[PDB]
């Protein structure tokens, strides 16, 4: 229960504008999110684009997270031991990017999305700890 506890505390710091708990399995659902971000409107079949079997079409053409596309930098989702994928929104026109990871646990996705000049490194790891304290309740 309470998956509000992770969202708050993921967003605490002030460095994120954007974090959601998504359960992938049979039918993916959105269980915690920033009300009105942009996490908040996943949707399942993105959702299946992400644990997804077919990952080439990722370095070369992107994917979306609730209608926002975004760009791959690294992939290792599925992969053992890092089980997080790290992606960058797409702008145009100068437009102010976005540092986003993705991690995944037993049961979900935990998503997180940095403000302007956060480094990916920091997002990502405030993900990954955040997986990591899932998977221990089995989560």
């Amino acid at each position: 229960a309470g998956w509000n506890a992770y969202i708050d505390n993921l967003m605490a710091d002030g460095t994120c504008q954007d974090a959601a708990i998504v359960g992938y399995k049979d039918s993916p659902s959105v269980w915690a999110a920033v009300p009105g971000k942009t996490f908040v409107n996943i949707t399942p079949a993105e959702v299946g684009v992400l644990v997804g079997k077919d990952r080439s079409s990722f370095y070369v053409n992107g994917l979306t997270l609730g209608g926002q596309k975004c760009s791959v930098i690294r992939d290792s989702l599925l992969q053992d031991g890092e089980f997080s994928m790290d992606l960058r929104t797409k702008s145009t026109g100068g437009a102010p990017t976005f540092n986003v990871t993705v991690t995944k646990t037993d049961k979900t996705l935990v998503l997180l999305m940095g403000k302007e000049g956060v480094h990916g490194g920091l997002i990502n790891k405030k993900c990954y700890e955040m997986a990591s304290h899932l998977r221990r309740s089995q989560y």
